[PDB]
């Protein structure tokens, strides 16, 4: 095989791999650090690992630090892949991001060229830039930022953005995206919100963030 140690989704696809599922990726291409992620092989080219999942608001996002930072949930289903995880895969290499968003019928979408998130020591900071796509560029507002949960407040509000809206997310004061909101909750800020989509009292229905190399993309 190309990658015996596929370290990312677009590896796995390049080795053959070409149907959405389970995978186990290695990080740094190292057996000893293998992590079984969820990779969409079909949209926009395929080979994306996807990092958060919500479609049925069955898995609670009112989690705390230590969740965030370990990821939550069925990775089949609605999860977190988790903070530290995010990190060692955008640690190797130069990653972009990908918003997979529908509702009734509805899809957008946004990519982001440039996407890095920091260790720990950072509180995770956010990294997003080179918007294109559909849905606006909602996560420019949020460039820059460390995580906040309810319990860590990283934000940029004399309030808790996490506690008062009862999700997680790299919040400033607080959010034009909160896909780790309350499902299906239409109060203003509460809900899976993508505000230059549908606004701060729309919550959306289906939303992945995914992530797999920049260059990718040239291939
Ligand atoms: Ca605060």
């Amino acid at each position: 095989l190309l990658y015996p140690f596929p370290k990312d989704c677009s590896q796995a696809m390049l080795n053959g791999d070409t149907t959405s599922g389970l995978y186990t990726i290695y990080l740094n291409g190292d057996k000893a650090e293998a992590l079984e992620v969820f990779c969409d092989m079909t949209s926009d080219g395929g080979g994306w690992i996807v990092f958060l999942r919500r479609k049925n608001g069955r898995e609670n996002f009112y989690q705390n630090w230590k969740a965030y930072a370990a990821g939550f949930g069925d990775r089949r289903e609605e999860f977190w892949l988790g903070l530290d995880n995010l990190n060692k895969i955008t640690a190797q290499g130069q990653y972009e991001l990908r918003v997979d968003l529908r509702d009734h019928g509805e899809t957008a979408f946004a990519v982001y060229d440039k996407f890095s998130v920091g260790d720990a020591k950072t509180r995770y900071k956010l990294k997003v830039e080179g918007y294109s796509g559909t849905a606006g560029d909602s996560m420019a507002y949020h460039n820059g930022r460390s995580f906040s949960t309810f319990d860590k407040d990283t934000d940029s509000a004399i309030t808790n953005c996490a506690l008062s809206h009862k999700g997680a997310f790299w919040y400033r004061n607080c959010h034009r995206v909160n896909l780790m909101g309350r499902y299906g909750d239409n109060n203003h800020h509460q809900g899976v919100n993508w505000f230059h989509w549908k606004g701060h009292e729309h919550s959306i229905q289906f939303a992945e963030m995914k992530l797999r190399p920049s260059n990718f993309r040239n291939l």
